[PDB]
């Protein structure tokens, strides 16, 4: 049975069409996700949410958004490895490559270890073995990016049926190829990227008519600006601060992200840090606590609400719309769950959008029917 | 642009995927059928009305209804030659072939000169050389006369993409194929046969679970009953048997099915054949005037509808199936329309049948929206 | 306990029909009839075809059209009662009356007769007596004229559930409300007037963008086209002029409409009146017998075809759209059954027209269905 | 010109949701939840997280799962008010009253305080007094419980538009309505019940083909098994036993939940309760700290998922169906999310089920589109 996968620039999705619906699959961690993160320890090497989990104490050998270098020449991304903890070296070609305790692995190699840990915990929940394959990628990749992630596809053992954009994945999955003339505008907000695509839906040609985003814009945005929220407080209360600290920045990365998720649902929840760091005065156990509100929350994250109007005010304009020419918006990506971010896409384009199928599920069971028709397998 | 085209046993319909929707082509007649009639005249060779028009008074050069031929060996149809009045004789091979004044046709040959008038007239209408068609026949049909009717959409010209089921592209035309698990049975009453197909739709799998019917039993005897009506009651009326007489034979045949088709849309219409025939006394003209009551068209009809329970009963039990079981009851072939085989339709089965899409069109239509995906175009 | 109808009350003929097993059926009247002629006429009371039938006979005991004055006040329609033989005079009120023979009837209660006999003889199909409705209406009937169609229907004894747009129904039938946004182009073209209407549906609404059309193009004016053409060819042949004897022109009237639908399916027919006439000099019968050819039918009817160009490009100009930017054009009334209609929407839109469901029932149908979905039934 | 809403009033939470731009939408409450405890607590009175949150603490002035008494009888119910610990005695008829503090209440009363709630808060998000609704039942209902139900939303305020059945609803959501005829196993596992229901959508209604469940299987038991085994193990661990401590019993009861909800989507999750008790020898603070594994929490659960089976396989004996002979299985109620829940399903009836919209959602939302189509609202 053929498959779809979202290989993500933060997390990554597979779903496989079961009677004629895509099922996603969870990991052997128990989570529909599996973080797009690679750590290269002393040992067995981390690829997943354990390897997330170690981001921060692990600087030099855990590879995190490998998907900015796929495909790409140095010369090209010069600036964005001055951006991140570990080495980015040119190859012998011009390409990319990764360089841990002096080993050097390409991006492709990095993308296949995480496509291959999805397909080893599928094929376990499955019981069956997956060898075939559907790879998305943002719409704007260039045959370089697309035969890369195809690359990756194969390194990781996997007969790569097609490689397709994410916003058709999206349409497909919420089943917008079966309403006719649809102009669709993809509202896609992942873990560090933002994107707009706008799709001319019609007699079945998928002809994308406009791109813009933000390749520095996502929910670890706003996981950063409760750390620094919780550091500053924490500072003013004991003289500590937490973000000098490897151990305790670890910690606050993964309750901020999780006190995120919590207001989602509700208005006010709490961090609670148990002996995160020790009284400089007394030496004793310090434990952080606070009650963070969403209305807090959506002050924080202001600015990086605000700087979702730019990419969708100039897709509109560089494809000759207006909002009331959209006929549908679809919310892709973990973050547009944020109750803010859907505001906001209701103040931009004056229109009810979509929210159905999961956002974060989205591409790859979108991927996972085009993988089960490429194979015969139906809808419903 | 690819066709999709109902090889029918009387009347055969061109249509053509347009913009996502099958669209039915009119003839060189003006008529969104064509009989499936050929007419050896001394001349130019009649195919289509011109030819059932002129095939009382020409019954040695006329051959209708040679699909009950077409793909069989003589020793299995040596019943059915005994009931047509033109010469069926066999071949080198043990088939059939048509012999006309001493030449001699095979059943695929008389098949292509239909389908080839379908095409030139429909390239002509849409203004583009038709080349690729799907052809389709009876669930029941074999190898033998699928791949015979193959051969006669080649001779015709036409690149032949697929064989497909009748009932199956009726089911397409309903568009059964987009509604989950369905089991449908297709009532189709047509010409001069009645064919009950039990569907299993589900998962994309078109699984025949059962067929039955009667291959004498369709609008034409509804037809001669009129037709005995009316002769019976001239010669009651002046001594004069029409049905003696081939010229107003050919206009009863002519009027009587005009009649029965207004009765489908009405309570009462009036059958007016003037100088039909020559009174015996004073040699001086007759004129036939006669009006049928929707009442007793259907006394006259009702050993035709009692005929209709049989092979609907018999296939639910050879599929295992309750009426409450079956999911859908779709009406195919132009009989269908008589108000009174649909309320035997209710009555058979406790359902309302589906009677959206025109029911001497849904196969033509089925059948070019296959072609069209065949071909990538898609629908609506 | 009883099911709801859906009901077209037209300015030439009537509908009704009801959701029966999740499927739209309309139901025929005690003339075994799908449409009911909107007119009615005092001699014994007339309601339908009796009275369309004695119509030219009875020029003033016949009200036909009462729809161009429900819901209007008498200064507003006042050229309009100079162009119809029955009596028109105001009321005490501002309102409109109809006077035959000194008694004084309204436009409402003209209407409730046309709807009692559909109430009536439907309830005899389905064996209990239908009390609630769904009654359709132009969309550019004001409040007022929405509320006199309401009244009556109260008057016809029943409980009008809602006053839904015609071509909202229509798009109901054609199932548009299940395809996203989709922009649809009504073009109706009925009896007596022509209507388009540019819908936008979507966002929960069917938005009217654009009502245009002729409110004297219709088919009873290509009816008037070839009586007017016999009646020329008489005058020409035999030195009679029909249109001068009652009898004659009403029997002319009733033939005419006949061949004209038969040239919707074929290219020729024959229009045969016998003892039509007397002849002046001999005072011997003449028998009128005319062969129309559709080429013919198409060529006296061509100044109507001219008139249907305006109304298509003042709503596209009146809604700032393209032909190319309209998703969807759906045939409406039964005059869009005339070829030569369908060709010049072709030619205007650039599109084939919808014509999958009868254009003569699927106004009633969509009122059907919201009947139903009022009364916690769903479509099958 | 106000928009209807639908309401799910269920037996531990209750939802509200909306029809907005052919969207349906659910709505937070003041307290920024998706979802509002069915409880109401007298102290000031207080209704919905509130308390709920003080329920351990208040055990007779607060009333929850107000659903087992509505529309009842007292004699009927008389051993389920012996399991509750807020006062039920019977009233002057034969109904059922709560008692607290000597003030009397009706099932309808303390259902009306939940829906106000609802109403007010969600007229705030959409500017406007919401005064119609549509309200859901369980298909068990009687007429006298329908009616209760409608009482409470009239008291409440509400034009009660209909009362329609939660799997009916539900299958809205799913669209089950647009596939033709669908066998449909509703799976409902919420707070407190479990219900078990088989439809046949088709032939344009809802065909309730049987009914099962079991009154004391929810996701609250898999609470009070997270509890239980906190206790004990605390108890071995300190010799305190937290379960007679109203306070510290109430904040076990709100982290059990809490940890729950967690491992629904990751293998791990850690309760941590600071201060929860003090040391009897030392009367120093204790705090606890438990990790809990999802095999934990599925073996502490295991005996609540072997009682799954029982009532699936009565209801498919009650409809004479075979788990193959059931098309579609729909998962409903928040404790469907547990991964061992579905997996039991996926056991029992050899198929993946739907779990494309929330499962604690679906059901307003199907109520929401019932308000919309009979306001003249259509799906986009
Ligand atoms: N319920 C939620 N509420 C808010 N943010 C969420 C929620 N779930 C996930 N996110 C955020 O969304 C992002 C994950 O989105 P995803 O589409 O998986 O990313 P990517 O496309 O960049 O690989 C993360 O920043 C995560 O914190
Ligand atoms: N409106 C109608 N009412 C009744 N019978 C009709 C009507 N239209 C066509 N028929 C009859 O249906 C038959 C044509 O059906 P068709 O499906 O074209 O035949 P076949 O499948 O046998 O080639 C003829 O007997 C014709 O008289
Ligand atoms: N099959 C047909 N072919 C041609 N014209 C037709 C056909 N059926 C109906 N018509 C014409 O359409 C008109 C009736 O249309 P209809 O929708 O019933 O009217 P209205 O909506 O104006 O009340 C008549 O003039 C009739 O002659
Ligand atoms: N994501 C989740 N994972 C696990 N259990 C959940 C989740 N969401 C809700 N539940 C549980 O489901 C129950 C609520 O279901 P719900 O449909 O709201 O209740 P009801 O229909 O009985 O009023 C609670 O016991 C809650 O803990
Ligand atoms: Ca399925
Ligand atoms: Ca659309
Ligand atoms: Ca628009
Ligand atoms: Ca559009
Ligand atoms: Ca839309
Ligand atoms: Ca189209
Ligand atoms: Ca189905
Ligand atoms: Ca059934
Ligand atoms: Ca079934
Ligand atoms: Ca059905
Ligand atoms: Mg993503
Ligand atoms: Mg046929
Ligand atoms: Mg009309
Ligand atoms: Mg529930």
């Amino acid at each position: 049975k053929a498959v779809g996968i979202d290989l993500g620039t933060t997390n990554s999705v597979i779903a496989v069409l079961e009677g004629g619906k895509p099922v996603v699959l969870e990991n052997a961690e128990g989570e529909r996700v599996t973080p797009s993160v690679v750590a290269f320890r002393d040992g067995e090497t981390l690829v997943g949410r354990m390897a997330k989990r170690q981001a921060v104490l692990n600087p030099e050998g855990t590879i995190f958004e490998i998907k900015r270098f796929i495909g790409r020449r140095f010369e090209e991304v010069q600036e964005e490895a001055k951006r991140v903890p570990y080495k980015v070296v040119p190859g012998p070609d011009g390409g990319v490559r990764v360089e841990v305790k002096g080993k050097l692995y390409t991006p492709e190699e990095i993308s296949a270890m995480i496509l291959r840990k999805l397909v080893e915990d599928a094929s376990k929940k499955l019981g069956e073995k997956i060898t075939k394959a559907v790879i998305t990628v943002p719409a704007y990749f260039n045959n370089a990016q697309r035969e890369a992630t195809a690359n990756a596809g194969r390194i990781a053992g996997l007969e790569v049926l097609r490689i397709i954009n994410e916003p058709t994945a999206a349409a497909l999955a919420y089943g917008l190829d079966k309403k006719g003339n649809e102009t669709v505008l993809v509202f896609d907000l992942g873990g560090g990227t933002f994107d707009v695509t706008i799709l001319e839906i019609g007699e079945g040609v998928f002809e994308v008519k406009a791109t813009s985003g933000d390749t520095h814009l996502g929910g670890s945005d706003m996981d950063h600006a409760i750390v620094n929220w919780l550091a500053e407080e924490f500072k003013k209360e004991h003289g500590v601060d937490l973000k000098a600290d490897r151990q305790a920045l670890q910690r606050l990365i993964e309750a901020a992200e999780k006190a995120k998720i919590e207001l989602s649902s509700t208005l006010e929840t709490t961090i609670s840090l148990p002996f995160i760091a020790l009284d400089p005065a007394s030496k004793t156990p310090l434990h952080l606590e606070k009650k963070l509100t969403r209305a807090k929350f959506e002050e924080l994250i202001q600015p990086l609400l605000k700087r979702l109007r730019g990419p969708v005010e100039q897709a509109l304009k560089d494809a000759g719309l207006t909002p009331a020419q959209i006929d549908e918006v679809i919310l892709v990506g973990g973050a547009t769950r944020v109750p803010a971010v859907q505001q906001v896409v209701r103040e931009l384009l004056g229109k009810e959008p979509n929210r159905s199928v999961n956002p974060d599920e989205v591409v790859a069971m979108g991927a996972a029917i085009q993988a089960g028709v490429l194979m015969g397998e139906v809808r419903d």
